[PDB]
C-alpha cells in the first residue's frame, strides 16, 4: 500500500508513536517518507547482504529475520516478511524496540540527514489527529 501523509499520521498515533521515548509524531512520518515514500513494500538490498524491509525500511542484520543475511540477530523476533504487510502494526512494534535500544531514531539514515533539525510538526500539519 501507498499511504498519504495524513492517514500515515493517523495509522501511527492510533499505534503509539506520537512522543514515543521522547520522539514527536511527526518525526516519524518524516522518516517514513524519505525512508520508503510512505510504501509498505519498499526494499533494498546493502552491501553487507542485509536489505531493509517496509515503510520503516528495518534492516535485516539486527532486527528481522529473512533467511538470507548472514550475521542476522533478530531482534524484533519477527520474519521480515511480516513488515511488507499493508497494516503498519508489526512494523512500528519493531520501530519502538530500535527507538528503545539507546540511539533513538539515528538508526533511520534519511531520518537523520533529510529530518533531524527541520520542523518536522510541519509533517503532521492539516490532518485530523
Ligand atoms: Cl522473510
Ligand atoms: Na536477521
Amino acid at each position: 500500500k501507498v499511504f498519504g501523509r495524513c492517514e500515515l499520521a493517523a495509522a501511527m498515533k492510533r499505534h503509539g508513536l506520537d512522543n514515543y521515548r521522547g520522539y514527536s509524531l511527526g518525526n516519524w512520518v518524516c522518516a517514513a517518507k524519505f525512508e520508503s515514500n510512505f510504501n509498505t513494500q519498499a526494499t533494498n538490498r546493502n552491501t553487507d547482504g542485509s536489505t531493509d524491509y517496509g515503510i520503516l525500511q528495518i534492516n535485516s542484520r539486527w532486527w528481522c529475520n529473512d533467511g538470507r543475511t548472514p550475521g542476522s540477530r533478530n531482534l524484533c523476533n519477527i520474519p521480515c516478511s511480516a513488515l511488507l504487510s499493508s497494516d503498519i502494526t508489526a512494523s512500528v512494534n519493531c520501530a519502538k524496540k530500535i527507538v528503545s535500544d539507546g540511539n533513538g531514531m539515528n538508526a533511520w539514515v534519511a531520518w537523520r540527514n533529510r529530518c533531524k533539525g527541520t520542523d518536522v510538526q510541519a509533517w503532521i500539519r492539516g490532518c485530523r489527529l
